[PDB]
């Protein structure tokens, strides 16, 4: 609304992750991948250590929700898990799971 | 070190920030500005909403301490400060005061 309200908007994204959708979209034009999602973290991790990301995803149930595995190359495998309300969520809550278990948070 | 050991690094740089140095130096060549810094977030924001952002910085003094100060152009100007054993350091400090004063954190 009001740009003492964008300003705090901006100045919050970047507080909080060094980014601002708000400015790229003031910013942004129709002439002319921070990773700020888990699964995109996750994919740029993994492609400079080597090891290969991918899920397998349930199709949604009689609630409505969906559930999918992720799979994270070693031996053994690490998979894990998310759930959610669409298949995107899913992944970023198994992709961070993923993230925190290889951070070694002991 | 080890390259769990460098996994993990990377990890926690993403989790944090979603970025990765570690990575970045491990991707990096010789042959071929998110913004990871307060200043840097200070000097974006500035330049998509246009007000002015400049610093003053005193001489070290006898306790080898910097201080600085920030003006962030309005009306009056916003005006901090920042403290520390060298220049870009008052920088960060004076800079993330300006960006949680525009960030309205009542
Ligand atoms: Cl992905
Ligand atoms: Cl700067």
């Amino acid at each position: 609304g009001s740009k003492a309200t964008v300003t705090a908007m901006i100045a919050r994204e970047l507080l909080y992750g060094g980014t601002s959708p708000t400015a790229e979209t003031i910013l942004k034009n129709n002439i002319s991948g921070p990773l700020t999602r888990p699964s995109e973290q996750l994919d740029y991790l993994s492609r400079v250590q080597g090891f290969q990301v991918e899920y397998k995803d349930f199709p949604k149930n009689n609630k409505n929700e969906f559930v999918s595995l992720i799979n994270c190359s070693s031996q053994p495998p690490l998979i894990s898990h998310g759930i959610g309300k669409d298949v995107e969520s899913c992944h970023d809550m198994a992709a961070l799971n993923i993230l925190k278990l290889l951070s070694e948070l002991d």
